[PDB]
């Protein structure tokens, strides 16, 4: 009488077939059948009519988009948008990411949303933006995260001239956030200011995990295709078996851009950037007016080098030990407790002052377009 | 929100709910059966979903109730879509009567499962579990070792005092079914099972239907053996209620005291005709040993629904002169000693039961064969 194991498999928030996954299965089934063409099947019609009432009960009882008041669209992406939302009942504020099932089916080359949900739902790090709920519908996937009112690092870099002390803080927090992600067993693969967000008290948290890959037995990744951003992509990830050190190159690019005011491998043509990155040894130069310290250019150059040579090849302590990080404000351990360079000032809980103001074809035969999303919802069984 | 979260959660464990985890797991293991074929694995969605949940659902299959958790002792009954077999739970070493319905050979089973599982009456055979595999639907019940009333009528020339007891028990067991919101439609001895104390419990509910707003039923489906069926259900191709189950009772009282049904005819069509012509065909034998009281109680039930004893409620029935006796009182009837009490050898004794002794076709398109059985599973 070991029916106990059953309930565990049905209640564990990490289980492949918990209540969330079960409820998703039925929801998907009723979605992939309710088409007049398919309803010409007696087996299909009956089930549908018998389950009609309860599926409606369930759909309205479970989480859905109409439970959220959408305040403003505070972000856009390849397959959707990030909207600042307010939960009508609970009055709480969150950033909700939307993903189009149709778009992703048509253009995405991976099931990126799975590891992204899991990094945000279980990371339990002050360096990772957390997930509260994950849900879906006929059209979209939904990710309910904590709102980061201070905006991103692209906004900060534009609004201000970043001094070395400010740069030292932001670099240092990204180093800890990346060490947290590596400790969790992933490689970021796409580190950039777009993915660096700021909290109400001005501390960094990472936010786009669409390029995260689990490391193998030797902390490595076998890849055919290149992933990331044309400016911040390391020479290895571009040429396409790499390690965590790729994320550190992107940190070099991130430091260089904050101090110099432009990316180290800029080109007028987007393709010209590629040529430049490959020629990093003869394209990495600092402007004539060299106001940047000797210690700062040192860190930059110790990262903006070949995979084998790169600082952090022999662990993160090598990075922390760099002279550039020595300062009168914080120490690595006390960093997220110290005061931030830019402490914002927010009008309300919905203050968007740091953010720029902004389907599937009906089938003939059974296709099952909701089947590759079964298991996404993180509502009934969470930790 | 907190209420909407809790509703959904309470729902996942409510056994009377269409979305209890067992029903949700049903739909999932059903989706795997109905899609795991070479033709359908040519669709990346279908192929990938299957690859993803194949091994974990077969893990689920292994933990959940399966037929091979039971040792099949003897086939103690047979029916139009399977058989009733005496079974013992391999672990528990406990004995049950478990009914089988063939998926391939086959909706009627929904009301049979709910009545048995949720009646909670000493008059209804209990359903402990309801499960399923690819081919059959299993229904695990409490085993009734006294056998049916067919067997009783074979081994005795049923005396009146015995007839009265068994009649009063069908009256009470039907009223319990009536109070649950169902009409039987075809209550016959084959349905009247006897327990270790020789007391009644109704058992074949495939003929049952849920009453409407005004407490009535309408049906289009074929009748079968008309013998115990009322003229109203026979007229229906049309609404009727309560009173039809009382006609059946009157047939059963006539059988016990006369040896044959009142409208028996050599043919099915011939019987039906005698039922329609009931106010001319109903005859009492030349030298019957039937009471004045028993004869009135038959005719009262064997009349048009408009003038039938029981139209105005069960108490009109209960107050009848026939039921006047010193050996029992309606409210403590099941408490008195039954006229026939089984003398059983062991837990697997089948002395009171007669001795007793095809595939889905591999398809091209999504057929969805398992879909009508989604939600059959029930535990306790
Ligand atoms: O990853 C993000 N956007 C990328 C993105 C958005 C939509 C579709 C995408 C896509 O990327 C891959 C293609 O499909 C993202 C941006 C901002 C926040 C955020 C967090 C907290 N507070 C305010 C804002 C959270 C996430
Ligand atoms: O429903 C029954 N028989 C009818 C029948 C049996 C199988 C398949 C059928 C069918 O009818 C039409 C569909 O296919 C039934 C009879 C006896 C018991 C019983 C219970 C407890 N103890 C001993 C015996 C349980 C069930």
């Amino acid at each position: 009488t070991r029916f106990e194991k059953m309930d565990n498999l049905l209640r564990d928030p990490k289980s492949e077939v918990n209540s969330d996954c079960l409820l998703d299965g039925l929801d998907a089934l009723v979605y992939d059948l309710d088409f007049p063409a398919l309803r010409k099947n007696k087996n299909i019609d009956n089930f549908l009519s018998r389950y009609k009432d309860t599926i409606n009960k369930i759909r309205d009882l479970r989480m859905k988009a109409e439970d959220y008041e959408v305040v403003k669209v505070i972000g856009r992406g390849a397959f959707g948008e990030v909207q600042l939302v307010r939960h009508k009942s609970t009055r709480k504020v969150y950033a909700m990411k939307l993903l189009s099932k149709f778009e992703m089916i048509k253009r995405s080359d991976s099931a990126f949303f799975w590891e992204e949900r899991d990094i945000m739902a279980f990371a339990n790090s002050p360096w990772v933006v957390q997930l509260f709920y994950a849900f879906q519908d006929d059209r979209y996937l939904y990710m309910v995260m904590e709102y980061m009112p201070g905006g991103d690092l692209v906004n900060l870099m534009s609004n201000y001239d970043v001094p070395e002390k400010w740069a030292r803080f932001y670099t240092a927090e990204v180093v800890l956030a990346l060490d947290a992600i590596h400790s969790m067993g992933f490689i970021h693969r796409d580190v950039k200011p777009d993915n660096m967000l700021l909290d109400k008290s001005g501390h960094l948290k990472l936010a786009d995990f669409g390029t995260c890959m689990k490391m193998n037995k030797e902390g490595m990744v076998r890849c055919d295709t290149a992933v990331g951003t044309p400016d911040y992509i390391s020479p290895e990830v571009l040429k396409s078996y790499y390690g965590r050190e790729c994320d550190w190159w992107s940190v070099g690019v991130f430091l260089y851009e904050m101090l110099v005011g432009d990316t180290p491998f800029y080109a007028d043509s987007l393709v010209g950037t590629y040529s430049k990155i490959m020629n990093h040894k003869n394209s990495l130069t600092f402007p004539d007016d060299n106001d940047i310290s000797k210690e700062a250019k040192n860190l930059i150059c110790a990262f903006l080098t070949d995979r084998e040579v790169r600082l952090g090849r022999n662990g993160v302590e090598e990075i922390k030990r760099h002279l550039f990080f020595k300062n009168d404000q914080w120490a690595w351990e006390t960093l997220r407790d110290t005061v931030a360079p830019v402490v914002p000032d927010l009008s309300s809980d919905i203050d968007t002052s740091n953010f720029d103001d902004l389907t599937f074809p009906i089938p003939k035969a059974f296709v099952g377009n909701q089947l590759p999303f079964v298991g996404f919802t993180y509502y009934s069984n969470r930790r």
